[PDB]
């Protein structure tokens, strides 16, 4: 009886309707469009729901307003860095795809235009700009090229020269207000696993490196830009090799044998740079990101189910050949709760099984082949496993054996729905679609008579964990056998919702009784035609098979221990 | 199937029945695979070497 009620919670529906429709209001983020409404520009634009970023960090992050150089063949590029040493870098800025690259070092008396360099498609196409653009109020260094040579061959260096307490233009006390100055003095040192732009560690630094030294290089580079204008130009001053350092930290000669004959051959030299420069649009000129709202319509509505039917004679009232209508009743009580109950949750066993396989989940909103409307919350996720009590157990004394197994199946129990509680941030959901209060969730068990006396500790009680509420439920069925079902289920309140498992359509039915001759056969019928359904909502759910438990209590068990091959074998 | 990939088809069928007399008729109108998904939830190019 419970194992329903549990399960699928009962709705009831007046003989009236024939079902109740489920409105969900969702909110969007999109880019890009045509006109005021309607879902994208020319054809289908793809969205996605804003609660999902809560789990994720590049579906809602943006990069639209950043100032990058971009290539355009015979018009600009003189700045860039000849394309021989570093080929051309494809990145992506809003809604353009277009390819960069980094500036060269401006040799002397040569000048350079930032915001002559900025033209993405989108600033071009959407015609000319706020003439008012003012730089961003903090300008530093992105990255900077070091190209290390020996014997011809380059091997080059980006380092993250980003943050580094002097990469950052400050404002100078000379000239005009506007000239923003950039100082930038340190040395910067190159470690022993440091990775390489093309990867890996270069072949170049192997020798000396393997040696247990680490290598620090000056850095002299000096600059100036107009944080109004555009016009500027930075230059490198000097690179030399400064110092070097031991795996201990200490300071070693330049001159020793060693470090002189592995620092032998080397030539450092300055290529390029990167400028991380933002436009502070005082006036607005980006669409960025936006807030959507859209309903879906579900249609739930409520069958009939054939009758059962009942054939007594007429002309006499029995006891035995005409049965009480409490056989009647109890018949359909079991049609209604125990055949149907277990077979539907077989079928959306296997269905799970098939459409998301095992410990694969999906990101939310990614299909529409499973059921119910709980797909809007959270990811969709199904997880099996099995336990072998057999040899899945070590026991030091044949009195405790059964508290060691409830602790292994217990354990076994906890971990998995921990487990699907990260994966599916279910939390997260229930604390969306129910404002003003966190009600923990809780933990449904699906099991036949013989668990019950196993998961039940009569020690230790963490049978689903701490902070939980669970509830256990029995079933004589067969198809049952040596099964544990588990799955969340919400125990407030009795209305359909996307977050409880699901939802029985029940419209309640009542017999007819009548005299009815049917081929010159003349008796009395009891009739009911059933108006009932079974509805699934959540799209989570995990299953334990359990087996070899009357072996595991019938034989002895003893240890796994790893002998360590001190008798020559290693 | 042993990359990982499972295959969706996107179908629109429309069909009209009668519950007086019992007629009715059904068609297909479209019926094509156009997505493969990855080991997660996101699109995969049917351009890409090997789903190709």
């Amino acid at each position: 009886h419970e194992f329903a009620e549990l399960f699928y919670r009962t709705y009831i529906v007046t003989p009236d309707q024939a079902g109740f429709q489920l409105s969900i209001r969702r909110n969007l983020v999109w880019e890009g469009w045509t006109g005021e409404g309607l879902s994208g520009e020319k054809q289908e634009i793809s969205k996605r729901n804003i609660l999902q970023g809560l789990l994720d960090y590049t579906t809602l992050e943006t990069n639209s307003t950043e100032l990058i150089p971009v290539i355009q063949s015979g018009e600009n590029d003189e700045q860039f860095i000849d394309p021989s040493v570093l080929p051309a870098q494809t990145v992506k800025q809003g809604k353009d795809t277009f390819d960069t690259n980094f500036l060269k070092f401006s040799e002397n008396g040569e000048g350079f235009n930032l915001l002559m360099l900025a033209q993405t498609p989108s600033r071009l196409k959407k015609g000319s700009m706020t003439f008012t653009d003012s730089l961003d109020s903090r300008i530093a260094l992105k990255q900077l090229l070091i190209s290390v040579t020996k014997g011809g061959t380059t091997e080059l260096f980006a380092l993250d020269v980003n943050r580094d307490q002097y990469a950052a233009y400050t404002a100078t006390r000379e000239y005009n207000f506007r000239l923003m100055q950039l100082k930038f003095h340190t040395s910067l040192g190159l470690g022993e696993e440091s990775t390489t732009v093309a990867g890996a560690e270069s072949a170049l630094l192997k020798d000396l490196f393997d040696l247990g030294y680490r290598i620090e290089l000056d850095v002299k580079v000096d600059g100036e830009m107009n944080v109004e204008n555009g016009n500027g130009d930075t230059s490198l001053r000097a690179l030399r090799l400064a110092r070097v350092f031991d795996k201990e930290g200490k300071e070693i000669a330049l001159t020793d044998s060693r470090v002189s004959a592995a620092l032998s051959g080397l030539t450092v030299t300055g290529v390029g740079y990167s400028l991380e420069a933002r436009l502070t649009n005082i006036n607005q000129l980006e669409m960025g990101l936006l807030i959507d709202s859209d309903v879906q319509k579900q249609g739930f509505m409520i069958p009939t189910l054939p009758p059962l039917v009942i054939v007594k004679p007429a002309m006499v009232e029995d006891d035995k050949t005409y049965p009480r209508l409490e056989a009647l009743t109890t018949a359909y009580r079991i049609q209604q709760m125990r055949n149907n109950a277990v077979t539907t949750l077989l079928n959306r066993a296997d269905t799970l099984k098939s459409y998301l396989g095992v410990g694969v989940p999906h990101p939310i909103e990614s299909n529409l082949g499973l059921e119910g409307v709980g797909q809007y919350y959270v990811r969709p996720y199904y997880n099996e496993a099995t336990i072998d009590v057999l040899n899945d157990l070590n026991n030091l004394t044949s009195a405790a054996k059964q508290t060691d197994i409830q602790g292994l199946i217990v354990s076994k129990i906890n971990e998995m729905v921990y487990t699907a509680d990260q994966l599916t941030g279910y939390t997260a959901a229930l604390e969306a679609a129910f404002s003003g209060r966190s009600p923990k969730p809780h933990v449904a068990i699906g099991t036949d008579m013989r668990l019950p006396q196993y998961i039940q500790i009569n020690g230790d009680d963490r049978t689903v964990g701490i902070g939980y509420d669970y509830t256990i439920a029995r079933i004589s069925d067969l198809r049952m056998k040596d099964k544990i079902v588990m799955t969340f289920i919400l125990p407030n309140e009795s209305e359909p919702h996307p977050l409880q498992h699901g939802v029985l359509g029940f419209i309640p039915e009542y017999l007819v009784d009548f005299n009815m001759i049917r081929n010159q056969r003349i008796g009395r019928e009891i009739r009911l035609t059933p108006r009932y359904r079974y509805f699934n909502f959540l799209p989570i759910m995990l299953v334990i098979n359990v087996i070899n438990l009357e072996e595991a209590i019938a034989q002895r068990t003893a240890l796994d221990v790893n002998e360590t091959q001190v008798t020559p074998a290693s």
